[PDB]
């Protein structure tokens, strides 16, 4: 039957969280991630989501028939992958599509993996080792209007961004949270541009600067505000759109600058709390209207690592700012 009609679950039949959606082939794709009923211990460092595979889902409208499509990963086929595939997101170039994948490898460091296909809808076949020089979370890979693909990621306290500075993994007895220096800047996420064939980055890593509208760095200590997951890249009006998950104080916010790399200034919240502790988040534009896909833990009666992927319309104002969506209002 049709969903995403009043901001209903999508699927019920799986738990699904943290929705990258993509038009591909006139189609709304979606790359979640596939919450399970692991049972492991809940805690600060995400060990409570123990996921081990990837469906790809499909809608062909908004509100419409959403199509799962089996396993389009598993866990057991990436070589290199110990164990948690977290928020995943795709691409697509000269007819191959690219699953881009967080996980943690044999030694508990998290990378970010590719895998291959010829469909949209998979299934893929991973690479044998992750991007080389990739770390961390949350994969968000944006096509920018003039063909160049930029992955922005990262993801701190369980994510691990915090134990990157240095350009190789500081150890597990380092930072579970972040630099611990609240009035220095806070923590910014990473971008880097594709390769040519999308299996590795074509430079040197960058973090992204996040300014307030003063243009002073967002705070350590300003958690309202500052990067913590979920980094999504979108474009409207010829500005960048950078938003992402402010983690502990449970908000979509985002950053507006004029260019891939930043600055970027905060603007405002995207998406208020949802039922669960985890935000995450895309933005996407299908038929001339935007859409927010998000995620909620209503399904499950409120369990953090049982989630729901929902959608509903997002609106842009002539002057580049977003009204702020309350998730149960309406
Ligand atoms: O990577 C995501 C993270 O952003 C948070 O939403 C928890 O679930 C993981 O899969
Ligand atoms: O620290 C983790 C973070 O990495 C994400 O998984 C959300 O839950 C938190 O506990
Ligand atoms: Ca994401
Ligand atoms: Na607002």
């Amino acid at each position: 039957v049709p969903r995403g009609s009043h901001m209903e679950p999508l699927v019920t039949h799986i738990y699904t969280a943290d929705p990258s959606a993509h038009v591909f082939d006139g189609k709304v794709y979606i790359y979640p991630s596939h919450d399970i009923d692991a049972g492991t211990p809940e805690n600060d460092m995400g060990d409570h989501f123990d996921m081990r595979d990837y469906h790809v889902l499909s809608m062909n409208s908004i509100p419409g028939e959403v199509t799962d499509h089996g396993v389009a990963l598993d866990i057991k086929d990436i070589p290199w992958a110990g164990r948690q595939l977290w928020a995943p997101d795709a691409a697509s170039k000269d007819g191959k599509y690219y699953l881009y994948f967080p996980a943690k490898d044999k030694e508990d460091i998290f990378r970010i993996g590719v895998a291959v296909s010829d469909s949209p809808a998979g299934p893929f076949k991973p690479e044998s080792e992750p991007i080389k020089g990739s770390y961390s979370i949350d994969p968000a890979v944006f096509k920018d209007d003039d063909g160049k693909y930029y992955m922005y990621f990262g993801g701190i306290w369980g994510g691990q961004l915090q134990r990157w500075t240095t350009g190789e993994y500081a150890g597990h007895d380092a930072s579970k949270t972040d630099l611990e220096q609240d009035d220095a800047p806070a923590i910014g996420p990473r971008i880097a541009l594709m390769s040519d064939d999308m299996l590795s980055f074509a430079e040197p890593v960058k973090e992204i600067s996040i300014v307030d509208e003063q243009g002073n760095p967002i705070l350590g200590g300003d958690h309202d505000r500052r990067f913590f997951e979920a980094a999504w890249m979108h474009k409207y009006n010829g500005t960048y759109y950078l938003s992402y998950s402010t983690g502990d104080t449970h908000y979509i916010v985002y950053a507006t600058g004029d260019n891939p790399y930043g600055p970027f200034t905060y603007r405002g919240v995207i998406l208020n709390p949802v039922i669960g502790w985890t935000n995450h988040h895309s933005i996407v534009e299908f038929n001339g209207k935007w859409y927010l896909f998000y995620h909620d833990s209503s399904l499950s009666g409120g369990k953090t690592h049982l989630r729901c992927i929902k959608v509903t319309e997002l609106t842009h104002n002539a002057d580049g700012t977003i009204e702020t969506i309350s998730p149960y209002i309406e």
